[PDB]
Parts: C-alpha cells; sequence; structure tokens
C-alpha cells in the first residue's frame, strides 16, 4: 500500500536530503545523520544522533520500524542502541537515532550519513481477554 | 485494527501490572519483570526474565514482535540477547525475556520494571514456488 | 495470509534442507547455515554465511525481516551483525545472514544449521507530505 505521510524539516539542511525509496519495490526509507560535524565513536559507544525530521503516522493501525543498515551493521558494526527503534502512530517528535558501535573498530559518521532504515508496517492493538486455560 | 487476545496471568502478582497502551496511537504494549527480587547484570550478561504473562495470538495471521525499549536501551544498554523475539500464534507458554547488558555499566533490574515492548503485527505463511530463474 | 514465493536453490545440497514452517500457526522459516564446512566464531566477530538460496517477494506490499533464533541467541550469543535484516520484494541475490557473536563464548557453526528466521510481513511506501506543523 501508500499512505500520505506528514513530514516535518526540523532542520532545514535536511531539505537536500530527504529520506527516498531506492525503487517502487523498496520496503524502506533511509534516515541520515543531521550533524554539523563528523562525530567519532569508539567501540563499545552510544550517540544519539539527530534526523533533522518528524512525521506523523496518525494512523493508529500503523507503526515505523528503525532498524540498522545492512552495510553499516554488517561491515562497521554501527548499529542501534536499542537494536530496532519503534515508532508510535501518534510520536509527533524529531526522530533520534541511537548509534552504537558494536565492533572493535573505532567509525567516524559523517554529515549526511544513511545510519538507518525507516519501515512502515500496519500493526494491531489488542484487548485482552484474561482467562485461566487457553 | 484490534483483536481479542487472550492472556493467561501464570503469576498472580502480574494482576496489578497488566500490559497497557499508554495512548490509543501507541503500538506497543510493555512487558514488566516478574522478579521476587532485583537482579543485577553486569556487562556483557544474559538473564532469563519471567513475565509472568502468556498470551495466545491464535489466528496465523499474526505474530507479536518483542523489542528493546527505546531508553533502557539507548541510556542503559539493556536490551534482548536475542535482539527481536518472535512469538507464533500458537505459543501459548509463558512470555519469557532474554535480557543481555549490552554497554559498560553493571545494572540493576527491579521487580515489576518495563523490561520490553510487544507489538503485534500481520503475517504472511509463504508457499514456496522452486524456479530456475526468477 | 498466504503468498505464492518464488524460490531459486543456488547451491544443490540445499534442496535436502529448504525452509519449512513448522507448524500452521507459525511465523517464521528457519534460514540454515550453506557451509562446507564449520565456521568458528569468536567473540566479537562477524561472519557473512550465505544460505544457498533466493527468493522474489515480487509484490512491493510485502517485505521481510531476518531475526536471530530465540535459542542461539540467548543461549550463545549468535545473533545477526546488522541486528534484524530487511528484505525488500525486488531483491533477488542470495540471501546472506551477517551473523555475529554478541556473547563470550566461542562458537563452531555447523553445515545446515539454523542461524536465522525469515518473517513476512506487510509494508506501506510512503508519500511524503511536507508540513510546518501536524
Amino acid at each position: 500500500h501508500h499512505m500520505k505521510l506528514d513530514l516535518k524539516i526540523l532542520d532545514a539542511r535536511m531539505r537536500d536530503y530527504l529520506p527516498k525509496y531506492a525503487t517502487t519495490g523498496s520496503a524502506g526509507l533511509d534516515l541520515r545523520a543531521c550533524l554539523d560535524a563528523p562525530v567519532t565513536l569508539k567501540p563499545g559507544d552510544t550517540a544519539l544522533v539527530p534526523t533533522g525530521l518528524a512525521i506523523h503516522l496518525a494512523d493508529p493501525g500503523y507503526a515505523a520500524l528503525i532498524l540498522p543498515r545492512s552495510g553499516l551493521g554488517h561491515k562497521h558494526g554501527i548499529v542501534l542502541g536499542n537494536l530496532v527503534g519503534l515508532i508510535d502512530s501518534d510520536y509527533q517528535g524529531e526522530l533520534m537515532i541511537s548509534t552504537w558501535n558494536r565492533g572493535q573498530t573505532e567509525f567516524v559518521l559523517n554529515p549526511f550519513e544513511r545510519l538507518a532504515q525507516l519501515v512502515i508496517v500496519p500493526v494491531v492493538q489488542a484487548t485482552f481477554n484474561i482467562v485461566g486455560d487457553f
């Protein structure tokens, strides 16, 4: 499916770096580091990296998952400190990336570097029914 | 969407700590540690933490993902040892959280502390079709 | 739901080891290591492990998530170096598993060992709408 997704550009430099689907078959949008200067990430360290963007999914039938990038993660050990992020339909603040160096090699994160992937999935809100036995 | 979700309270202390959606726009349910006493997690260690709860999704068109919490993960390095848990529609045992300290700071997990997020997503069962070329 | 999923067997040894849903209620398919010989993974190391298989989801309304296995991850610290893999509907290359030993114990990965889980989920492609305020 498609969905109209409201996007606020919090940092004007990101007008030139908006997330884009690579192909019509792509599942994810790439989120980039909105940084004034490169950030060095030592092995084991975590940085909170702004994206310069906010979204409003709005429809409670959907959420977004934020995932590491395959190359950064596999090749450089640059992943997410919370592993996978969950963006609620009513979350309207800046998207921030918990960036964790899970490997053994110091890495320099560049301004505007693609850092994570955003995937929009349907979700269900359960209504619990307490039972003694299933 | 909404779904009727059968829930068994395996440990009576959890009647006062049932998972709840924070808002009508929330995607996830918070799962809590069902513990008699605090558990200290040294850097690198993994503990299997009970929730005191079991669910039965029942509908094979759905599954649950269990994710780290953003604050615990980012700020304290308390995440999941299997990274992301997948709960099958027919899994009816106690939900257990593989809790891993991925950081460098010893952490004390409290009884009833929110430890993970549960998100219900639709899933598809594929029927493979072996081909020589796509 | 169900979906016809084209599958190319890139390595003939995998004809005897095709992924299979354990039960009609299972959400995930197990992906196995297609290896000539066991691979030793020291703590902290990452290996790129072939599956001997390629899929073509084809429908841009779906994607696959590749997750660690719960037992391997929890008990042995054998997880994914990119944490969670995202397979796009138009990705038709060999499925490769970034295999990372996140724990403190050396592990030997066996030929044909189940290494990851593949889950097919619906996804949405957003059309951004830039707004000044939500």
